[PDB]
């Protein structure tokens, strides 16, 4: 009965899950089921003694602060970086590499990382003066609320899930989850990436192939390209995955564009619907944004990026063919 | 009793302006007095278009969100600041430099620096878990608030100061305003002190003796560490005015450390009222902080602050008499 939900879930590892039909089958609670699933999968119950309730009651909560009307930032899109993140730290290159409380944190942040989204980028909220803009002094001005909101909601009633970790690893954690959700900010992009590059080039391994990081600035440099990648990583998934990702985000971006056009504003690149190619948007997405991460990131974990790479390259091609 | 405050309004352009008699004389109002004196001395209403009437309205409605009930942290604090900004921007060595933007931007950020402070320290809000620190994600919390309320009290029943400015040079204006606030958070410090060390050593100067600034980087790097010298300006200050500063710190930072031991927490530096000692706190608080910033100033500007460096050294001097 449910047994479809829970077969589509048995590929919670794969990249490539079945996110919208999940999405359905749990009854517009896939963040909530995905999140159940992956934190049994590595065990974050037992490990942080989170009671199942807790979990499920603020995942619940926090899905609910998603919005069902915003066609690309929802509860979906938490989902599927969430999933996403969750592979790329099951990565052998990767393995054994981060602590249960840095795999928390960066499963925790993805989660969070686009909660109460209006549908709106940050310069659309700078340039209408806000409410938001003006709280945040116009500085990450989403990224800044979503962290705010997913904070807030664990001290809604039985929603504490971190009651009992140690207060130090909650200060750890909270500075992780922070540092991580901030660093997707699109404007953030150019200086993170020349940073990975840098990591890149000056890396070092393990004789089985794991990477060494030694302190703290280049492990949470990784954990915040990591979920940033997995924050753009659309391109990178099935074809079938990858349309409906573009299908969704251009329905936001028209849907804003209008309320740039009414309001007398310069229509933001790629939401004016009357003049937008959404087939060139994506090749320039790919070519300036998608593939310069995913090449970095590839190199970093190399071998291991290369199925995804491999997809990104034929996903690319394929809409270049659409023009 | 206005011929009075009227007479010592007269010395608005003299560094040790007496603020506090300025606070009594004009009924608990120095900030708003003292900032409409300045803007009639620079002349910013006719520059600006601004209503005397939207001034008073915004700058008493600006005075009354400082905690009258905060010993230093207050409104007297805002316009010692201001005042101190007032004088630095007049400075020889800035003659012609900055725009009347720019030193609208400076006085304004002097103004609001600090409103709605609550009496209590950035790390005290962290670690209380307060709703501050989660609004604004442990991250410059207080100078954060301190922008938005100054901004969103623009937006009361004729409050809006700049009314008739240009949309560009709101932009602008509101963009240097952040910088300069946020630069006022004590953990940037160091930083913008090695900054301005960089540009003292590689100074330039146009054919006039005046400091030649190229680009918004100098021109806000130097504002920003200008109202951070006048907001670390109290040791620099003739010492009737230094000691009340200081009683008036020591007040608030004790208060602040009752509540962190009530609480068990581990109490602030300087604030433990059975082990503080003020005086040598004062002299740590000179050597460490504020003459490394006040003597790499002087240099920016030299000889110009000759006078306010010798008050610093023997303000300090005379704290250390007494150990
Ligand atoms: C239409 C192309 N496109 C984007 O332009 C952007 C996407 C994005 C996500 C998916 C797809 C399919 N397409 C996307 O995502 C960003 C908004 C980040 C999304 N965060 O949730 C970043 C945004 C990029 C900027 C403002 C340079
Ligand atoms: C007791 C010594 N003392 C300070 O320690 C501080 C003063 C300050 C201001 C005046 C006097 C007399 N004393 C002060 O000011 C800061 C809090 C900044 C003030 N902002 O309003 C910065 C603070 C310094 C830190 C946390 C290193
Ligand atoms: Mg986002
Ligand atoms: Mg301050
Ligand atoms: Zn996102
Ligand atoms: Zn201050």
């Amino acid at each position: 009965q449910e047994d479809v939900l829970a077969k589509e879930l048995e590929d919670v590892n794969k990249w490539g899950l079945h996110v919208f039909r999940i999405a359905e089958l749990s009854g517009n609670r896939p963040l909530t089921v995905i999140m159940h699933t992956i934190f049994q999968e590595r065990d974050l119950l037992k490990t942080f003694k989170i009671p199942v309730d807790t979990l499920i009651t603020y995942l619940m909560t926090l899905e609910d602060h998603y919005h069902a009307d915003v066609a690309y930032h929802n509860n979906i899109h938490a989902a599927d970086v969430v999933q996403s993140t969750h592979v790329l730290l099951s990565t052998p290159a990767l393995e054994a590499v981060f602590t249960d409380l840095e795999i928390l944190a960066a499963i925790f942040a993805s989660a969070i990382h686009d909660v109460d989204h209006p549908g709106v980028s940050n310069q659309f909220l700078i340039n209408t003066n806000s409410e938001l803009a003006l709280m945040y002094n116009d500085s990450s001005v989403l990224e800044n609320h979503h962290l705010a909101v997913g904070f807030k909601l664990l001290q809604e009633e039985n929603c504490d899930i971190f009651q009992n970790l140690t207060k130090k690893q909650r200060q750890s954690l909270r500075k992780m989850v922070i540092d991580i959700v901030l660093a997707t900010d699109m404007s953030k992009h150019m200086n993170l990436l020349a940073d990975l590059k840098t990591m890149v080039e000056t890396k070092k391994v393990t004789s089985s192939g794991v990477l060494l990081l030694d302190n703290y600035s280049d492990r949470i440099q990784v954990l915040q390209n990591m979920v940033h990648c997995a924050d753009l990583s659309n391109p990178t998934k099935p074809l079938q995955l990858y349309r409906q990702w573009t299908d969704r985000i251009m329905e936001e971006f028209f849907r804003q564009g209008d309320r740039e056009r009414e309001r007398g504003m310069e229509i933001s690149p790629m939401c004016d619907k009357h003049n937008a190619s959404v087939e060139k948007s994506q090749v320039g997405f790919i070519d300036y944004i998608v593939h310069p991460l995913w090449e970095t990131w590839a190199d970093l974990v190399h071998p291991d990026a290369q199925d995804i790479l491999d997809t990104l390259e034929d996903n690319r091609e394929w809409y270049q063919s659409t023009i």
